[PDB]
């Protein structure tokens, strides 16, 4: 099990940043996002790297409706349902070229990965995350098993806030970890 950790995800970055102090209120000032997933359900965080559904078969939008892109389509009950919010989510800076890079524990190892992001003119802290606002960016092909994951991603075009939503095949079993992770496209190298 894993996530994506640079970009850090939603909720991998939520646990990193607060887990050492999850209950501060003054979070709700200095990170709303990850103030309203902590308040929701702290098991979005504790449990950052089981945000996977089993048996999806390839056809991801089927089981992952508009709206619910990075809970998962509410996998595990909701558990992950509030990183579905739509708001100032924390960002990290990318340039036009960039690696995805997954941590996995248990070196399940990957059939193929997918990386979207959010087209130009999409606005995640004002807009709901849907299919439609997605473009494919990357694709690969198998990964032996592994602890990290780089994937290499260029793109053109892009600038500011966007989301990028990593899929990832696992190769033990069918089973698809869907990733969100916000981005700002600038290019200050850092």
């Amino acid at each position: 099990h894993g996530s994506v950790v640079d970009p850090a995800s939603r909720n991998y970055g939520c646990w990193l940043r607060w887990g050492d102090d999850f209950q501060n209120p003054a979070m709700e000032q200095e990170d709303p996002m990850c103030w309203q997933a902590w308040q929701a359900d702290p098991n979005a965080m504790w449990n950052w790297n089981g945000l996977y559904r089993n048996g999806s078969g390839g056809d991801f939008p089927a089981a992952v409706p508009d709206g619910q892109l990075c809970s998962g389509g509410r996998t595990e009950s909701g558990r992950y349902d509030s990183l579905d919010s739509v708001g100032a989510w924390k960002t990290t800076d990318i340039t036009d070229d960039f690696t995805v890079k997954l941590y996995d524990q248990a070196s399940h190892g990957a059939d193929y990965f997918q990386v979207y992001v959010t087209r130009q003119g999409f606005d995640p802290a004002a807009e709901a995350l849907t299919w439609s606002d997605l473009q494919l960016v990357a694709e690969t092909g198998r990964y032996a098993p592994s602890q990290n994951y780089e994937i290499p991603v260029t793109t053109s075009g892009l600038s500011g806030r966007h989301v990028v939503y990593t899929i990832w095949q696992a190769s033990h079993m069918d089973q698809t970890y869907f990733l969100c992770s916000d981005v700002n496209f600038t290019h200050h190298h850092h």
